[PDB]
């Protein structure tokens, strides 16, 4: 049926089918399309204060709450879909990790490199897609599959 990863949900304020994935966090209207030695991801980190360093380039001592650090993903999330914001922009201003001053590009990576959650969520986007919120030791991540 559906890319595995992929399973049909309802929408509990419009009734619609829609689609999540449980690797990427993804969520989406339209039936999924459907691995690699390596994939190249660009990703906006939220750092909370129970992250792994919490502390970052923009700030010495991030003290948010992982719930604040959700609420600031999800509302970086909504502007990228709606065309408000870009990604690259929104990870250069507001990236916790030091990759912000690459747009959020990490470069090519294989399997065993990153965080698991991470690399599982890469390596489940098809190239160009975006995850949703992707949890990890280092925060909470926005991944940008770019190759
Ligand atoms: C890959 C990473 O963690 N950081 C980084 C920093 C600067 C430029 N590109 C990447
Ligand atoms: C492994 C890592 O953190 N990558 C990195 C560091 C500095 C600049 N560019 C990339
Ligand atoms: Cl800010």
């Amino acid at each position: 049926k559906l890319p595995p990863g992929w399973e049909k949900a309802m929408s509990r304020s419009s009734g619609r089918v829609y689609y999540f994935n449980h690797i990427t966090n993804a969520s989406q209207w339209e039936r999924p399309s459907g691995e690699p030695a390596r994939v190249r991801c660009s990703h906006l980190l939220v750092k909370h204060s129970q992250s792994r360093r919490p502390s970052s380039w923009r700030q010495e001592k991030i003290t948010r709450t992982k719930e604040e650090a959700l609420e600031l993903i999800n509302g970086y999330i909504q502007k990228i879909k709606s065309g408000e914001e870009d990604f690259e922009s929104l990870a250069s201003q507001f990236s916790d990790c030091s990759s912000a001053k690459a747009r959020g590009d990490l470069g090519a990576f294989s399997r065993g490199q990153m965080q698991k959650p991470f690399e599982d969520a890469s390596f489940a986007l098809r190239t160009g897609e975006m995850s949703g919120p992707v949890f990890t030791d280092s925060g909470i991540h926005i991944i940008l599959r770019t190759e």
